[PDB]
């Protein structure tokens, strides 16, 4: 009866109903996005009304659709023509992974280009690729997708290990034609394999690892209730699943004596891009928004026992609409488990001779999606001790590239005549705040250093200062890893008992942000990705940092623009947008197919409690 | 058999008997230091040569002396007697931990001071804390540890409690003298108890966390041969400990194909400071080397099993010297084992339809230590993928002042009227590179932007640029976390398939450093602190950042003098120095006692291998 309850495959096929009723389901048209609406403020006492959000293409090449219906009340809520040209272009589908290969499949200029390197077209996949928007004057409206090949040599080889460089093709995929076919020249495409379950490759597996068995004798020490709803160790929250986000934390509270103390509202990856940085015509126009342009949430694996989730594990599986608005399951796509996390407090004290050590755990709530080349873990994590993490492991197979002869400033060489392509990944977290409720304001505070003298003979002093954000407009901070910056998220109308606002303590990671220079595309496009933190007023509308439609969109939108509305955030309903990223420079241990790498963000509690909140965990 | 073994009773015994018999062994003498010296360089063929190093107090008042001897074959080969107000005193020995207080209970200034506060003397724990270098002229080449009050209630409070502001003693404890005694005046002890195992407290401890069982049917992965030598997933160490810097390991090489490959000759955490920026009088001079003052090896706790150290667990039991060379053992000083690490690798390939998923590990050797109110664990980590990680986890009890009515730019209220002065702890991890043997360079790299242009129109391509350190008085760097700031260790004589020179690159926290002024007693003493990253050319002699009698020391010694010999560390046997730190402004939710916080670095293989070395990993 939960209000934040995940998505029921009834009410999928209620919107697909919905719509088509209402006409907006035509046979031509195809669902690029759905997704359930959280509830809105103001309903402190309000009844059920589950209401979903829908991108609707036209395959003919009519206008898209933005749709929102009631799936408690069978209503179409608002029903808009979209103009892409103006407002962007819709997510890409999983249907069109296939087109741009196709397409090219029967053009003369791209068979040329093949002829000529004298491969056999049937051998050649072409990766479905976000075009974004450069200097092409005729793809402004237009649905378009770039293409880049890669030789697969039998069914199951590994074609990344044989890109094809100096070649790229532009295709409408409405219209169905091709744009642009260009060939800057041949590159050798690279030979050897990288098929990481030859035995040729591997060699002899490895027999000297010996079994690793964890158990929960007495089950797991959450609950799960209506559905998602999570309580563990004090904690309290829903866990939800968008297509676009993936997994998404609702409701984050703390049960501390006997109150339910919220601490953030919503919790997110609000978005996720991968800007590339090879100068070259072939790819300088690459920077794939994974979450924003193909949506993370819709190709979450179905995560093995043993393999991919080891322990007592519960799973979700979230269920979400295909093209044509059926409802799909993703058994088992979000793991939930609690594991040992070491030692949580120790001390053996010189005078009172007590020896006292407590363990630590942490609640894990993960999934993990493929998008092409790429593999993305996105974990959350609880801890007893009150913090609160986010970490993402990248891994899967590097996007790959000719090496050129005589090297390369912006490529990395990881086999013979292979290269691959220096990047980013940058993430963005959004955290609605609600630290004690919905009343926030949000402090930067940096180390101070002080100089010796009067006050400090010994100059040995130091100290810190805290500036409160007040409007939007000076709440774009990046940080500054020397000075030990971080931010505090605070309630200024809720002491702890030593008369202090309670507060929360982002720390970051300090990873360089977007490299890009700033009058570049991407630049504009990404606009949150160059700097690490900014700090919004709550608004309805307002969920992504890039907008509601990032594929081909101009630049400006999202973040940039919500921010010039200039609003209060001292002591508001207000939100935080994280910036965070890897910056890759491929290594050779990155191939053929690459080990975890990690980024992420915590936040601690300061002066939240009146106390170490761990106290009554028992002694093992 | 081997030189690196753990050093046993028998050897301690001897070096007791050799000294004992040479007549250094008095009644009045006492063993401060004792520890094995590693093999020399120049040994590729050697016989056994154990050696043994002693630093000898004498509580009569006779200069101290340094002693090395050789219990192969039983002579004393150098010793030394020592001018401490020259080269600096003898770290704190545990029997001078009763000295102060005692001292104190007979002084009429200090009973005077306890009176004033109505404090009995029977109930007043002082602690013995190092005394630095200040004004006290009749200071050097004395024997000084001052001290701060802390009111115990009964055997078995938390005196931490309870600090007595606005007075300070200092001690001689070798002439038993008083030297002075400090009232500032008078702050209300703060009354509350800390007793975090008082029911009153804790209140009813928690049943909600059941159980989680981690096993090993066959075993551990690793074998243990000649009592401390490990082999590991490809990976072979000697895992030593000495008394001062503890756990430090030996010979680390990777198992590539058919080559013993190694990486680093000795990792150690070789000092660790932790200086308190607090410009009261009464605590101002703090500044505790926990390392260099103190020996954190001595005080490693006895690790419990399912409490201490979970898992299938192999200890090995370091024995060290008491303060009259007679062997003791720490029973279970040192845990190891290996834990799973989550995803290692993972790819769904929407063309191949392979779906691989494998797991990681890593094997970790631990220890935890008390000094005073601080407990440390130090854990070393080796992965599958040829990451090797240290991480020390900070917990146990915040040191305690008065809070000062009206606030304080330099002290945290935990309580009411108790402070915790703002401080750091700051490490030192000594690493004696050896990446495919001595040949080692250092390069720092950093991220390159790129501006809009000619050559890069579009304003995507980023780049980086690698700077070969190739003089001691230019190998001392900062971090720089906006332009991602690394440092590659190299051998350039051995590259790998692609012909680059193999690496590993060094990833910092990119944590503050050292706060205080630069003209600060602890800036000199601590100047190792003041930087990031040092590199030093290898030698017999330099052992620690801080030299090797921390110990009211002048200053300048250590790291700064080293680097002034200006040596080659291009193509050469290279050691780097990093230094990485918690800035710990104390919270309510520190309070009574700590939960963990972490801090750490890593390495990661950098165009070491030729490929992914965990391509032969099982697939579960
Ligand atoms: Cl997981
Ligand atoms: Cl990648
Ligand atoms: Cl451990
Ligand atoms: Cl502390
Ligand atoms: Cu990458
Ligand atoms: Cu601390
Ligand atoms: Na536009
Ligand atoms: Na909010
Ligand atoms: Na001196
Ligand atoms: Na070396």
């Amino acid at each position: 009866a939960s209000p934040f309850r995940l998505a029921s495959a009834g009410e999928i096929s209620e919107v697909q109903g919905i719509l088509r009723t209402a006409g907006l389901l035509g046979p031509e048209k195809r669902i690029a996005y759905l997704g359930v609406l959280d509830p809105a403020r103001g309903a402190g006492s309000e009844a059920e009304d589950r209401r979903f959000r829908v991108f609707i293409h036209d395959v003919s090449g009519a206008r898209p659709q933005e749709v929102t219906v009631s799936v408690t009340n069978g209503t179409v809520i608002s029903a808009v023509e979209l103009d892409t040209a103006a407002t962007g272009e819709l997510p890409v589908l999983e249907e069109e992974f296939e087109v741009v290969e196709q397409l090219l499949a029967t053009d003369e200029r791209w068979l040329k280009a093949l002829a000529a390197r004298n491969l056999d077209v049937s051998k050649v996949r072409v990766a479905p690729l976000s075009a974004g928007v450069f200097e092409y004057a005729e793809e402004r409206g237009r649905r378009i997708l770039r293409g880049l090949a890669f030789v697969q040599d039998f069914p199951e080889d590994s074609a990344w290990a044989h890109p094809v460089d100096g070649l790229v093709a532009y295709v409408d995929v409405v219209s169905k034609e091709v744009t642009r076919v260009i060939d800057t020249g041949v590159f050798p495409v690279p030979a050897e394999h990288g098929n990481y379950t030859d035995p040729e490759l591997t060699g002899p597996l490895r027999t000297t690892q010996k079994p690793i068995s964890i158990t929960q004798p007495e089950g797991p020490s959450f609950t799960v209730t209506g559905g998602n709803h999570i309580e563990w160790e004090k904690w309290s929250l829903d866990v939800g699943f968008d297509v676009r986000e993936g997994v998404v934390l609702h409701n984050i509270a703390f049960r501390d004596g006997d109150r339910l103390r919220p601490i953030i509202n919503r919790a997110s990856i609000a978005e996720m891009v991968v800007p590339y940085g090879d100068p070259s015509p072939i790819r300088s126009w690459q920077n794939y928004f994974d979450t924003g342009e193909y949506l993370v949430g819709q190709y979450a694996n179905s995560l093995e026992l043993g393999c991919d989730c080891l322990g007592d594990i519960t799973y979700l599986s979230p269920v979400i609409s295909d093209a044509f608005g059926n409802p799909r399951e993703i058994r088992n796509g979000i793991c939930m488990h609690e594991e040992d996390w070491g030692i949580l407090a120790k001390h053996s004290d010189l005078w009172s001779g007590i020896n006292y050590t407590r363990r630590n755990r942490r609640m894990v709530i993960s999934f993990f999606t493929t998008i092409g080349n790429y593999d993305y873990g996105f974990y959350w994590y609880l801890y007893l001790d009150g913090t609160i993490e986010f970490e993402a492991k990248a891994t899967g197979v590097v996007f790959t590239s000719a090496f050129p002869e005589g090297g390369s400033d912006n490529i990395s060489q990881l086999a013979p005549g292979l290269g691959a392509p220096f990047h980013q990944h940058i993430f963005s977290a959004r955290l609605d705040m609600a630290i004690d409720g919905f009343t926030n304001r949000v402090e930067e505070e940096d180390v101070v250093r002080q100089t010796m003298g009067p006050g400090n003979e010994r100059g040995n002093a130091f100290s810190r200062k805290r500036t409160v954000l007040t409007r939007e407009s000076e709440a774009v901070r990046e940080a500054d890893a020397r000075t030990g910056r971080t931010w505090i998220i605070s309630n200024p109308e809720s002491k702890n008992r030593l008369n202090e606002p309670v507060g929360y303590k982002l720390h970051a990671h300090n990873q360089p942000t977007l490299l890009a220079d700033p009058g570049s595309s991407i630049a504009r496009r990404a606009a949150f990705a160059t700097k690490d933190l900014w700090v919004t007023r709550y608004a309805d509308d307002e969920r992504y940092p890039t907008g509601d439609f990032v594929n081909q969109h101009s630049g400006g939108a999202g973040l940039p623009s919500y921010i010039a509305q200039d609003r209060d955030i001292d002591g508001q309903d207000i939100v935080v947008w994280h910036t965070f990223g890897l910056t890759h420079f491929p290594r050779v241990e990155d191939w053929p197919i690459m080990p975890v790498d990690t980024v992420g963000f915590k936040l601690r509690p300061e002066g939240f409690f009146d106390r170490s909140p761990v106290l009554d965990v028992p002694a093992n």
